[PDB]
C-alpha cells in the first residue's frame, strides 16, 4: 500500500532547496491523485535553526517542492505529512492460515503517515544540533547521529518516539534505492529490506547500512485513538530518508 | 530470548559429520544448562538420500552431534527440534493501548522451535534433490536452491510452510555471524538483521545476502494451538543456516 517518505536534491550553499514528496511506493515518486489532494493539505516543511517553514509547492508535478529562499550550508530536516483520515474496518473474515479470529464488528481506524529527510547542504555539512532535535510527529524517528558521519558497517543510531515519548521494541526496518529492483511492476511488490532490528527502552535501535546509497528507515505503530467516543484505533506509518557515502 | 539453531563443522567425503545444537543467541553455542535438557529429548537428525537418521550426541559439550558412520559427498540437511514446551502468559502494558489488557485472562501457549543447516560435504558439492525437500518441521524453510550457487548480492529463494501448507505474508529475517557484535546487554534484544522480506501468495521469498559467511535466516508465527480444549496459542520459531561465498 501506499506510505509516506520525503527526498530531497543534492544541494549546495546559496541554491534553492528542491524536495520531493513521495507517497506511494518508495522509491518511485508518483503524482498526488485527485482524490488523495486533501490528505496532504499542508506543505512540506524545511526545518533549520529558526524552526519550521513552509515550502513552496513549484514543479512540474504536484509532488515537487522549493525551500520559500536559497538555504545556507548546513544540516536540515525536511519532514511530510499524510494528515489524519478516518475508515471504518471489521476484521470481517478474511487472510487467517493459522488462527480462527472472526468478531463481525466496524470500528474507526485513523491513519497518520509521517516522512522526514536529512539533507546535508554543503559538502562538509555534518551538523546535529538541528537534525537530532524532535519535531514533533505522533510516530517520529529522530536521528541521535548525522548520517554523513557514517560509513558502511557502522552504527546509524536513531530513537522511536511514540506521541513524544520514547518507544520500546518497535521494529525498524530499513532499506535503500536498488536494493530490490527485479520483475518490480505494479502487480509486483519489492518491498525487501536490508535490515531490521526492535529499538531498545531507550527506544533506540542502531542502522548498520551495508551499501552507500539512498536509505530510507521505516517503523510503525497501531494503538488506540485517545478519544474512545469519536474512534476506536489509530496506525501510524512513519519513514527516516538519509544518504549513506 | 533463546532461539534454536544449527551449525555444522566443514566435512570432507569420507569422514564423520559433526554438528553442533546452538539453543541461545546466536552465532554463540553454549552448553544446555540442566534445567532445559528436557526439552531437547530427541537428537538432531541428518537427512540424506537414506532419508532422516538419528545422529549421536557426543564431544566435550553437550551440544555436540557426530554422524552415525562417515558420510560420502553431497549435499544433507542437519535438524533440530526444541521440543514443545507449554507456558501461561497474561497480556499486559503497551504504548498507549489501554491498561486494561483484559483484567489479567491468562493463557495456555505452546511453544515450538526448529533449526535446520545446509550442510554441504565435498567442495564440489552442490545438489539439491535432498535440501530442497520438506522434512516436516511445523513451521519450516525449505530452500528452493543450494546456498553454494548464490553469490553476494544474488537471490536465494526459499519457502515457509507451516503445517505442511506454504504460509502467504510471513516475515523471514536473514543476519549473518559477525554483522552485529554487541555484547549481552541488550539481555531483552535478538540481534540484528541485515534482510527482511514477506513471502508471496506461494509462501516463497528471495533472500538477498549483502555480505559472505555463515548466513541464518528466521520466521517466527503465532497461530491458535489446534486443540482448543488443551491449550490457546502456539508459538513457532525456525531457522535455516547457510554458507555464503
Amino acid at each position: 500500500v501506499h506510505r509516506v517518505w520525503v527526498e530531497t536534491a543534492a544541494t549546495a550553499g546559496g541554491e534553492y532547496l528542491k524536495a520531493d514528496l513521495g507517497y506511494g511506493e518508495f522509491p518511485e515518486l508518483e503524482p498526488i491523485a485527485k482524490d488523495r489532494l486533501h490528505i496532504f493539505s499542508k506543505p512540506m516543511q524545511l526545518v533549520t535553526e529558526k524552526g519550521k517553514e513552509n515550502m513552496i509547492q513549484r514543479g512540474t508535478y504536484n509532488y515537487q517542492y522549493r525551500s520559500n529562499r536559497p538555504v545556507k550550508d548546513g544540516s536540515y530536516l525536511v519532514t511530510a505529512e499524510y494528515q489524519p483520515t478516518f475508515r471504518s474496518k471489521n476484521k470481517a473474515g478474511w487472510k487467517q492460515a493459522g488462527i480462527k479470529e472472526m468478531p463481525d464488528a466496524s470500528y474507526c481506524e485513523q491513519t497518520r503517515m509521517f516522512g522526514k529527510n536529512i539533507v546535508n547542504v554543503g559538502a562538509e555539512s555534518a551538523d546535529t544540533a538541528i537534525i537530532t532535535k524532535p519535531v514533533g510527529q505522533n510516530l517520529e524517528i529522530v536521528p541521535l547521529d548525522n548520517p554523513a558521519n557514517i560509513h558502511v558497517g557502522e552504527r546509524f543510531k536513531v530513537r522511536v518516539l511514540f506521541r513524544g515519548e520514547p518507544l520500546p521494541n518497535a521494529t525498524v526496518t530499513a532499506t535503500f534505492d536498488g536494493f530490490d529492483t527485479s520483475d518490480r511492476s505494479k502487480t509486483h511488490k519489492t518491498e525487501a529490506q536490508a535490515f531490521s532490528d526492535t529499538t531498545d527502552g531507550k527506544g533506540e535501535v542502531d542502522i548498520i547500512p551495508l551499501r552507500q546509497g539512498f536509505w530510507k528507515a521505516s517503523v510503525e505503530y497501531k494503538a488506540d485513538f485517545p478519544d474512545q467516543s469519536l474512534c476506536q484505533k489509530q496506525a501510524n506509518y512513519t519513514t527516516l530518508t538519509f544518504q549513506i557515502g
